[PDB]
């Protein structure tokens, strides 16, 4: 058994080693005894010169086809001649090289994430991988400065790696509903090759934002003798959160009088205050009317105002 | 008349609880009118009557007023701090009105209430300690005092509660996630949040809270054994069972479901001799053995599961090829 070693990837005609030198062969002899390469049912990787004694690489040897991600990658074959017959077997070692960029799966990782996520909190990223071997593959990742999110990258039993984010600062879906990140994969070639993955972050809303009154105080004149249907006021609260969390429910308060709800009405979602009973001077000249707006979002904070209706003569 | 007024308010002013019994005495109105109880039953002594519910009647013999309907402090008055029932009084011969008004103060006649019966939240074991959950608030209409003033929860090992006060006063609670969910271990808990409010005793409420912990996929596949021998005949068939490799996953559903497949651990050629069920784990001839060409195959076969960010297992099968 003779030893070679080459590196993968070698042109047509590179040189592995010499039958004269190697195996002992006389080079005067090689036609007369008919020397071969025998390759049997895989490829022709190899060849002979007659003329010299050099065998010689006569077909693409690709590491990574041959030999994926074992440690080490060894090609046989055999050699033949005849008068008198001899067969001669030998092992090149294909040795790898960095001809591979890392490379993710995708083309981009979207990710949905609440504003309501305490920092702690971590999200493993698409793993990226390089199909070479040793230092040539996978080393680790880099993250593009932000600011929220900080990089771990963690090394798994069987040594392959991936990337966690780790939110660091809360997000805020009032300040900055998308954030953009960029995942670097590095490989540990010199130089180093690399792939890159967009992160795309779409920030939920939370309802972390109250309703809010235009004004604390409303204030209203209506004659005694308005009628039902008689506008009073329309009060009017505004919401920082989107959708459901910032859709405003108005409604009479825990803070009223017995009867509020039999001399007025309110629309719960216009905030119109009207007439829906009898006014009377000489009963009440004012009524204080305590308003409630709520939003439909989870654990909703009420916002309150009065309305200070005067009757008038 | 010589003192009807106090610093602009009518002497005629009581203060009681709320909730007396029917005939429950108040004050007595002529008393302190100083109307003259000689000639009284001419004057016809009487509560105006409006739409109001009849909440105090007055003995027009005696003068004595007393409760006539329930007084409910919270139907009347809400949370209003203060809560006072006005009315008026007449009497003829002659004619004259008198206004009388009457303090309804609280009592701790209510226990807090929660909106629903029961509240659920589904938790995922991977999110941080330091999450905080809101829970369902509950209300106690009584004031001061007796309204809503804590709450508790029950012990366990995973959550704190915290109380908020927002900007009203109104409060709630919410979780706080102090250690780990952990689906392996407790896929879920079940929880108490009490409600009280600051009476003495103080009144309270509960609220069941179910926790469904949420799976992730927090476990790589393990296989069995790390090696696997077999020796087969050079002349066995395509089909021949050469070996069966089994990995096991702690996780739930997708995260702990096993794919079997050729590792990227192989020589080219390995699926062209080999077959191998991605489900069981069954490793088969499918190409031709040669004892002369090889003696031995190395064939390395991971496991994977169908979880996000999944670790593979691996291991090795020997197939010594005999002569
Ligand atoms: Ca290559
Ligand atoms: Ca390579
Ligand atoms: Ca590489
Ligand atoms: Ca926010
Ligand atoms: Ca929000
Ligand atoms: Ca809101
Ligand atoms: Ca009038
Ligand atoms: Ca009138
Ligand atoms: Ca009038
Ligand atoms: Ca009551
Ligand atoms: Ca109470
Ligand atoms: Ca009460
Ligand atoms: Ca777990
Ligand atoms: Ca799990
Ligand atoms: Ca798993
Ligand atoms: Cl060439
Ligand atoms: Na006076």
């Amino acid at each position: 058994i003779i030893h070679y070693e080459i590196l993968e990837e070698r042109e047509r005609g590179f040189p592995v080693g010499n039958v004269v030198t190697d195996l002992g062969l006389d080079l005067g002899s090689l036609s007369a005894r008919r020397l071969r390469v025998v390759s049997g049912a895989s490829r022709r990787f190899f060849e002979v010169n007659w003329e010299t004694g050099e065998m010689f690489v006569n077909d693409r040897l690709d590491r990574e086809e041959l030999c994926g991600t074992l440690p080490s990658c060894t090609v046989t074959l055999e050699l033949v001649v005849e008068n008198p017959l001899e067969l001669f077997s030998a092992e090149v070692v294909v040795q790898d090289i960095n001809d591979n960029n890392p490379s993710f799966p995708t083309g981009e990782m979207k990710l949905e994430i609440s504003e309501a996520l305490a920092p702690g909190t971590r999200f493993p990223l698409e793993s990226a991988h390089d199909p070479d071997v040793g230092s040539n593959s996978l080393q680790t990742y880099e993250l593009s400065h932000n600011e929220y999110f900080a990089l771990r990258v963690q090394t798994r039993e069987d040594g392959t790696k991936y990337a966690e984010l780790v939110l660091e600062r809360a997000l805020d879906w009032e300040r900055e509903p998308s954030v953009q990140l960029v995942l670097t994969a590095l490989d540990g070639g010199t130089p180093a090759r690399s792939a890159t993955l967009p992160i795309r972050i779409t920030v939920l809303d939370a309802n972390d934002n109250a309703p809010a009154f235009n004004q604390s105080l409303y204030r209203a004149r209506v004659r005694e003798d308005a009628p039902p249907g008689t506008r009073v006021a329309q009060v009017l609260a505004t919401d920082l959160d989107e959708g459901l969390n910032g859709e405003i429910v108005y409604s009479f308060g825990s803070h009223n009088r017995a009867g509020v709800r039999e001399l007025f009405a309110l629309d719960l979602v216009t905030g119109v205050l009207t007439i829906k009973g009898r006014l009377d001077f000489e009963d009440t000249k004012l009524h204080e009317i305590y308003i409630q707006a709520k939003d439909k979002g989870a654990n909703p904070e009420g916002a309150h105002c009065k309305v200070l209706v005067e009757v008038v003569d």
